[PDB]
């Protein structure tokens, strides 16, 4: 029932829907603080603080004192960080009354870092969920205050995981701004052993590695759109794919090998199993089915030949 006085630092959309949800449930944001504006962009954080009348603050960083001093003066008893790309000092941890709490996307400690949304699908992972943490100085090393899991389907693809945690986001975050206002919060300690990184995605990695089996190759095609998509290089032509499907047989062929091209989609051998591409997309171009594929670049996908 204490109605706590709370900065929000964020920046992008998922970062938004948070705030948005602050707000929406009557809680009392007293000043919003957000990434410089990008080329001359305003971040969805600052739109929506602005649509809102709040108070602004976007620090290039908050090393200098001057920077960290926004953050005492706005006297709040607790700084709520959501995809904020900025680090926040130890000295700037301890100013909020209640410290600093953090929306990280994945069930920690697993997928510690940077990517944790893109690489527990990207893994493999039967689910992710959002983790309500302390901030403590680490790279995500806080005490869990709270976590909600989503299962990870054979659908989803980067965007709609962010889509549904932004959605579980908000409740989780609220429930756990409840707790501490009442005093009610449980931390739980991280097991250290536990532990996975996140690493950052690069289009290096995204590149079509046929060697792989489909099955992964299918989940980098997922967990990779919408970026940086997973891609392979025909005639130096960068070529996005938007969507394959496995076929669960085995081939003898070597990985990428090109063992069908029809309406139904291009058959590639990989390392293990088949790869069915569906929706490609060459550079500049528009995303095409497999059969548009075979009336426009027929001769990228001549069965018995090899990809790459």
């Amino acid at each position: 029932s204490e109605s706590l006085r709370i900065i929000f630092a964020g920046t992008p959309d998922f970062a938004a829907r948070h705030l948005d949800a602050l707000l929406s449930s009557g809680h009392n944001v007293v000043g919003v603080f957000t990434q410089p504006d990008r080329p001359l962009m305003p971040s969805p954080v600052k739109v929506l603080a602005e649509e809102k009348g709040l108070p602004v603050f976007q620090p290039v960083s908050l090393r200098p004192q001057e920077n960290q001093q926004l953050v005492a003066e706005l006297q709040a008893d607790v700084m709520v960080v959501v995809a904020y790309g900025l680090i926040l000092p130890k000295a700037v941890l301890e100013m909020p009354r209640l410290g600093c709490i953090n929306v990280h996307g994945s069930l920690l400690p697993r997928w510690r870092g940077a990517a944790p949304i893109q690489r527990s699908l990207w893994a493999g992972d039967a689910e992710t969920g959002v983790t309500i943490m302390q901030m403590d100085v680490g790279l995500d090393t806080g005490d869990m205050l709270y976590k909600l899991s989503c299962p990870i389907t054979a659908e989803d693809t980067s965007g709609t995981l962010y889509d549904k945690l932004a959605e579980l986001g908000p409740q989780g975050l609220i429930t756990t701004l409840k707790q501490l206002a009442d005093g009610t919060a449980k931390p739980e300690v991280q097991d250290e052993t536990l532990v996975t990184y996140a690493e950052k995605l690069s289009k290096e990695e995204a590149r079509i590695d046929w060697s792989l089996s489909a099955a992964q190759l299918e989940r980098c095609i997922r967990a990779f759109n919408p970026w940086p998509m997973s891609w392979l290089e025909i005639e130096g032509q960068p070529v996005k794919v938007w969507k394959a499907s496995v076929i669960d047989t085995a081939t003898n062929a070597a990985p990428g090998t090109i063992l069908e091209a029809n309406k139904q989609g291009i058959q590639v051998a990989t390392g293990d199993g088949i790869l069915n591409l569906l929706s490609l997309q060459p550079a500049g171009k528009k995303a095409m089915s497999a059969q548009d594929l075979l009336n426009s670049r027929r001769e990228w996908f001549v069965p018995g030949n090899r990809l790459v």
